[PDB]
């Protein structure tokens, strides 16, 4: 089997996709934050605390006649970014893109943080990291990817997200029309639960490539680019006027400046970030602050290639027996 569907950014900067999930019976879709560094696929529902409730759509598992109670399971997880959610479990079939699981853990919470709230547009997570992270008590459960990867034709899925754009995710094929020249494979460590790999170096606009290991994890859940203090401060010394704000939470640049690339490497190959996709606008509206796509991971603990290096490629996500991470420009 294969799936394919389309994922769709939920604003005007590209600060999250949402991909269309159909869960139960009758279908109830929910618009899925799909997020390769977390393992819970959670949703907003009809046991959520009322007042935490705004806008978004909810899953409603006495309508569904396949929902069935994963009876004393409960969840609780916590993100990178300090937002929360947590609640009890039901499985209950899940599709994505004509892709169909039965049995998938459905989490349906029963409290969120404020974050979740006040963003009307996204109904829930489906991760897409190791199944080792998943939060449900006392019996871990399996992400999607994990139930469906034995139906599939080919272990994988892959992420093909637009700039200002529309983009597909794709599970169990590799669409060859959808990348330009091949893609670098390189190696993956499980020991985090993460798509950890290492980077082999970075450049800065036109500048000479430095050959230097970065390890980090590739996120689809997370917006921007997180490296080393020293890659950042290299690649905001080429900006005229950038500073490095406390009070704003990290490196702003004047809104009138043109912003150079950034590659990073893949073994080998290159991946080049064109400095539009750097640009996440004014820090307030009508401001002429704006905000970096590239910021320091140093009180992170982790350097993350979020959707601002990850939407410059096709990237495929190999679950064979020994994972793998694919890389092509497109
Ligand atoms: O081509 C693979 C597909 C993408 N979306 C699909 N559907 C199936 C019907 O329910 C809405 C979603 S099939």
């Amino acid at each position: 089997s294969t799936g394919s569907a389309t994922t769709t950014p939920i604003d005007s900067l590209d600060d999250a996709y949402i991909t269309p999930v159909q869960i139960g019976t009758p279908a109830q879709t929910l618009n899925l934050d799909f997020d390769t560094g977390s393992s819970d696929l959670w949703v907003f529902s009809s046991e959520t605390t009322a007042s935490e409730v705004d806008g978004q759509t909810i899953y409603t598992p006495s309508k569904s006649t396949t929902a069935k109670l994963l009876s004393g399971a409960t969840w609780s997880i916590s993100y990178g970014d300090g937002s929360s959610s947590s609640g009890d479990v039901y499985t209950d079939t899940v599709s994505v893109g004509g892709l169909t699981v039965t049995g998938q853990a459905v989490e349906s919470a029963k409290k969120v943080s404020s974050s979740f709230t006040e963003d009307s547009t996204i109904d829930g997570l489906l991760g897409l990291a190791f199944s080792t992270l998943n939060t449900v008590s006392p019996t871990q459960q399996k992400t999607f990817f994990d139930n469906a990867k034995a139906s599939l034709d080919s272990p994988v899925f892959t992420a093909d997200l637009g700039y200002h754009a529309p983009g597909t995710y794709n599970f169990g094929f590799i669409d060859t029309t959808a990348y330009t020249g091949s893609i670098t494979y390189t190696a993956v460590s499980t020991k985090q639960g993460f798509w950890e790999w290492t980077s082999t170096g970075y450049a800065v606009g036109s500048g000479t490539f430095k050959s230097t290991s970065i390890d980090g994890i590739a996120d689809t859940g997370t917006t921007l680019l997180y490296l080393p203090a020293t890659v950042v401060s290299a690649y905001w010394a080429q900006v005229s006027g950038a500073k490095s704000s406390s009070s704003v939470g990290g490196y702003v640049f004047p809104c009138s400046a043109t912003l150079p690339s950034f590659t990073f490497g893949v073994g080998s190959a290159r991946i080049v970030i064109p400095g539009d996709y750097i640009d996440f606008g004014p820090i307030s509206t009508g401001s002429s602050s704006c905000f970096g796509g590239i910021q320091s991971s140093a009180g992170i603990g982790i350097n993350i290639f979020g959707d601002v290096a990850l939407k410059a490629a096709f990237v495929v996500f190999n679950g064979a027996t020994t994972p793998t991470l694919g890389f092509a420009s497109k």
